[PDB]
């Protein structure tokens, strides 16, 4: 019932994110499992927060919440990436991942 590779995609945001203490990424992926999503916004200086989702074999457009203890500060350099791994694990089990780099926060 499976065939090919499993994958992720970043579809939103692209350019712009707005500023708040909640940053919403949009992931479309394909699962041959349940799986753990993970999506984690940056700042140019590191990691700012993440939030993984447990999601059902398929294939399937997510958006997962990321909570913030502040709003960040407008500018660029931010950054969202993503990864689909096995529910469990971290970083180093990654299937696959993808990034988006020079995001802005708008005021």
């Amino acid at each position: 019932a499976v065939i090919g590779n499993e994958s992720i995609t970043i579809n939103s945001p692209s350019t712009n994110v707005e500023s708040d203490t909640k940053v919403n990424v949009t992931l479309a992926y394909t699962a041959n499992a349940t799986r753990d999503i993970v999506a984690e916004f940056w700042s140019s200086t590191g990691w700012l927060g993440q939030a993984v989702k447990t999601v059902s074999a398929g294939n399937r457009t997510e958006t997962l919440t990321i909570n913030l203890n502040n709003a960040p500060a407008t500018g660029s350099g931010y950054v969202v990436k993503a990864s689909i791994r096995p529910v469990g694990t971290n970083w180093t089990s990654n299937i696959a991942t993808d990034q988006v780099n020079g995001l802005n926060v708008i005021p």
